[PDB]
């Protein structure tokens, strides 16, 4: 029984499927776009969230082709259906590590948004800090590429300081994230609002989109609106979604 061999057969049987998680704006109103999560319809365990299975993924050295095989399933997925998003429309993947240290990113990326009007979507690239510090000429060339493409950068796991400032100014990142844990402790814990008005601060000083996760309830929201956050995830907006279930959603908020 071989894990690596066991990932490789989901892969080719179509098992690695697209949810999609709607992103609203910090003051409201339709939706502006998606962040795609990879899950595992597993034949006999059922469906299985990325945190249990994208470590060993990436261990196995099979994380790029099913990130491949993923943006290709959104494509085959959203590209028809243009008409359901407004201009604009962004499109979020968490990509990896590895794929970062290959061009071959760029060529997917190419790729995903042909299938979609000239400048009809916005493609998101979500990775972390440590990409941009144990960078080389390869991620520089790589981030140049994407941004040429009208592709954008989203950093998470960073530090707010002016050392994580230099890198964020370097490489010429578009959007923060706030994580869940952070959002959860809103008006709760008196040191969790001062880290994120620390990264507010650190988004103005450097013209950045934030992207704040967890968003379960109104004070949340509210909190978050009122120090200009562009964007919101989380249960109070809407939980990663199969296909049937978005295009039910979008058809709706194209009708209004």
């Amino acid at each position: 029984a071989s894990p690596s061999s066991e990932l490789r057969r989901a892969l080719e049987a179509n098992e690695f499927i697209p949810y999609y998680q709607p992103l609203s704006p910090g003051q409201g109103g339709r939706w502006i776009g998606v962040e795609v999560l990879m899950r595992w319809r597993h034949p006999r365990e059922g469906l299985i969230r990325p945190d249990l299975f994208i470590p060993f993924a990436e261990r196995s050295g099979l994380i790029v082709p099913m990130t491949r095989a993923l943006m290709r399933q959104v494509a085959e997925d959203l590209g028809g259906h243009a008409g359901k998003l407004e201009p604009g429309f962004h499109i979020g993947f968490n990509i990896s590590a590895t794929h970062c240290h290959e061009l071959a990113l760029v060529d997917d990326c190419r790729e995903l948004l042909a299938a979609f009007p000239p400048g009809h979507i916005t493609l998101v690239l979500e990775l972390t800090e440590r990409e941009l510090i144990e960078s080389s000429e390869v991620t520089d060339r790589l981030f140049d590429e994407l941004h040429a493409l009208g592709v954008k950068i989203a950093i998470d796991d960073f530090g707010t300081g002016h050392s994580s400032l230099a890198y964020l100014r370097k490489f010429q990142v578009d959007c923060l994230k706030i994580d869940q844990s952070f959002v959860a402790r809103i008006g709760i814990d008196t040191l969790s609002g001062h880290i994120l008005d620390s990264i507010v601060e650190l988004s103005a000083k450097l013209d950045l989109d934030i992207v704040a996760e967890g968003v379960e309830t109104p004070e949340q929201r509210d909190y978050l609106a009122a120090r200009g956050v562009d964007y919101l995830q989380g249960y109070l907006i809407g939980r990663p979604m199969p296909l049937e279930s978005l295009l039910s959603s979008l058809t709706v908020q194209e009708g209004q």
